[PDB]
């Protein structure tokens, strides 16, 4: 069965130390970097509402077949293994309890992380079992607003919740301008919200950029991250394993469908760290660290890449 790997570090900053979030981070960095991933809990108090607008909250998820890869006698039809369906943020969560509480037969919360975790990556190699779950992913936070409220006027603002329209944590007051000449010459958060087996696969930032990511609510968000002085190992045992009809793929199109068992970058040489990401937590991933994960259920996560 899956092992799990070693747990990310988790920092619990003060009052203090919360009030600065690139300060904290390169504070924390000569430990983080060295686990490509790290987990931080607001203080308790800190508390930001969902400031999403959820009457008119609609997508259409992306279908996922967790055994794609491994599948690669072509299939009668292929192509269309699934009916389309849009969503409300209700009607998916409505979708994705069911789901969870049908396949593990018992109430969702009930359900281990580390249970749902072993049959995630059992699922994923098995060719003796098709199972195919929904993602509302990369849904910009221009569509529907952020999930963090914002000074833009087009939505109601409580005094007590300004603090969090100017928090340095609100993931819409990241620095995101990268400096270059062309920069002289001459980005908003994503949402991401996620069912049991909802999974992102092996990738690295465009440019190499940090990312933070916040679940605003929802069951946990597991993460597993490599630090970046193994990014190489990662890339090497990739190609040694991945399927060779993607092998000549560039990284970009090659990152979409890397899929790979954090045993199998284990056993080859390759550290790797876990976290269970929970409700009102932040994952932050260093320069060039590959991260991948998978949703144990309905919950709804916000990313956005920054430079420092
Ligand atoms: O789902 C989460 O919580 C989550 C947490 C952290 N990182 C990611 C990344 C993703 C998706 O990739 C978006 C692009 C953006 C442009 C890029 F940065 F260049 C590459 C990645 C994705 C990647 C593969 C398979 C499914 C999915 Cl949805 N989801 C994430
Ligand atoms: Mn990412």
């Amino acid at each position: 069965e899956f092992v799990p790997p070693p747990e990310c570090p988790v920092f619990e900053p003060s009052w203090e130390e919360f009030t600065d979030p690139l300060s904290f981070i390169g504070r924390i960095r000569p430990l983080a970097e060295k686990t490509g991933i790290c987990k931080i809990r607001p203080p308790k108090d800190w508390q930001p509402p969902f400031a999403c607008e959820v009457k008119s909250f609609r997508f259409t998820p992306r279908v996922q077949r967790l055994n794609e890869l491994e599948a690669m006698r072509p299939r009668e039809a292929f192509g269309f293994e699934q009916a389309v369906r849009e969503y409300t943020l209700q009607s998916f969560g409505e979708m994705a309890d069911n789901f969870k509480s049908d396949y593990f037969n018992m109430p969702v919360h009930m359900v281990p992380t580390e249970l749902v975790e072993k049959e995630f990556w059992r699922l994923v190699s098995s060719i003796e079992e098709d199972v195919i779950v929904e993602y509302g992913a990369d849904i910009s936070s221009k569509d529907f607003g952020s999930g963090f409220p914002v000074k833009d006027g087009r939505r109601k603002i409580l005094p007590e919740e300004e603090e969090y329209a100017l928090s340095g944590w609100n993931l819409n007051n990241m620095p995101v301008l990268e400096q270059s000449v062309l920069a002289h010459i001459n980005k908003v958060p994503w949402l991401y919200v996620g069912m049991c087996f909802s999974s992102f696969c092996w990738h690295i930032e465009d440019h190499w950029s940090y990312s933070i990511n916040y679940l605003h609510w929802g069951e946990p968000k597991t993460w597993y991250g490599v630090p970046s002085h193994a990014a190489e190992q990662l890339e090497e045992v990739m190609r040694e394993l991945a399927p060779e009809l993607f092998e000549s793929q560039p990284d970009l199109l090659h990152q979409l469908v890397t899929i790979m068992n954090p045993n199998v970058l284990m056993e080859h040489g390759v550290p790797v760290y876990r976290t269970n990401q929970c409700a009102g937590e932040f994952v932050v991933t260093f320069p060039r660290a590959y991260h991948s994960g998978f949703n144990q259920g309905y919950n709804f996560a916000e990313a956005v890449n920054f430079c420092t």
